[PDB]
């Protein structure tokens, strides 16, 4: 792909974070803490899952960013509507305002309803995310495998401003403590 030139500097929004997340001083890394992180509750925080949004809102144009997923067993990445549900249980689907992929139990899947099996020969250590607002496209790229395409959502009905979306995953196993990191431009 040749999307790198639409690179945007993403930072994480602390106020949207689940209360167990630890966001770095530079707002470019997030990981699961082993306890509540001593913050007040608010209506923006994702309650049920270890999720956080980027601060940036996009309503037009082309945007690209990259995320490091090294040594994680589980995570979700993509974009979502600014107005997505924060409290209670929900599925990651375009009907609910999410355009995402994930790793879970040694398989990669796109967040369609129902979910779609992905075919990845080289397990990615860094993921590229491309959004074309006007075209209604969200695409995912395997940076470890020379930028190979992972998945394209097309005919997207965004229906609002978009925000970068992150889920560091549960760490029941003790094998998923590593952070998500926004990679340098
Ligand atoms: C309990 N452990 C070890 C987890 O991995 C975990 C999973 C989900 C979740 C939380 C923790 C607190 C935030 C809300 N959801």
């Amino acid at each position: 792909h040749h999307h790198h030139h639409h690179m945007v500097h993403i930072t994480l929004d602390r106020n949207t974070a689940n209360s167990w997340l630890i966001i770095s001083k530079d707002r470019r890394q997030v990981r699961m803490g082993d306890t509540h992180q001593n913050v007040s509750d608010n209506k923006e925080r994702f309650s049920n899952y270890p999720m956080v949004l980027g601060a940036q809102r996009f309503s037009s144009g082309k945007m690209y960013w990259e995320v490091d997923v090294t040594q994680k067993e589980a995570w979700d990445l993509g974009v979502c509507r600014d107005s997505v549900q924060r409290k209670g249980q929900f599925s990651l689907s375009p009907e609910n305002g999410f355009w995402t992929i994930w790793l879970w139990q040694d398989s990669y899947e796109a967040g369609t309803s129902p979910q779609t099996t992905l075919h990845i020969q080289v397990p990615p250590c860094q993921i590229g995310i491309f959004v074309d607002y006007e075209a209604g496209v969200v695409s995912f790229y395997n940076i470890t495998d020379h930028g190979s395409l992972i998945y394209t959502f097309s005919e997207c009905v965004f229906a609002g401003p978009l925000r970068p979306f992150f889920n560091v995953g549960f760490n029941y196993s003790g094998g998923n403590a590593a952070p998500l990191k926004l990679c340098p431009l």
